[PDB]
């Protein structure tokens, strides 16, 4: 799977918290869904961060033991789907 949940985020956390700590492994995020949408609804203490190859989500999940840690809030990581496989990138 790319894409990772990131379940028990705090409500304070930001888009950029998230971009500091995929660098800090040195992964990037292909795409973060955290907070300030406001539409599709990103601010409700999780986010939906998805990564450019399938093994770079799995990379960031096991360095860090299935658990980050984002303003002290102890955070879940999760695979909310294999990868987005829609025929469409803009509906």
């Amino acid at each position: 799977s790319n894409i990772v949940m990131l379940r028990m985020l705090p409500q304070a956390a930001t888009e950029d918290d998230i971009r500091g700590q995929l660098q800090s492994h040195g992964v990037q995020a292909r795409e973060v869904r955290l907070m300030r949408n406001k539409s599709s609804g990103q601010s409700r203490g999780f986010a939906f961060v998805e990564f450019s190859h399938l093994q770079d989500a799995t990379r960031w999940m096991e360095a860090n033991q299935h658990s980050l840690n984002i303003l002290g809030q102890k955070v879940s990581m999760h695979y909310s789907d294999p990868k987005p496989k829609i025929n469409e990138d803009w509906l």
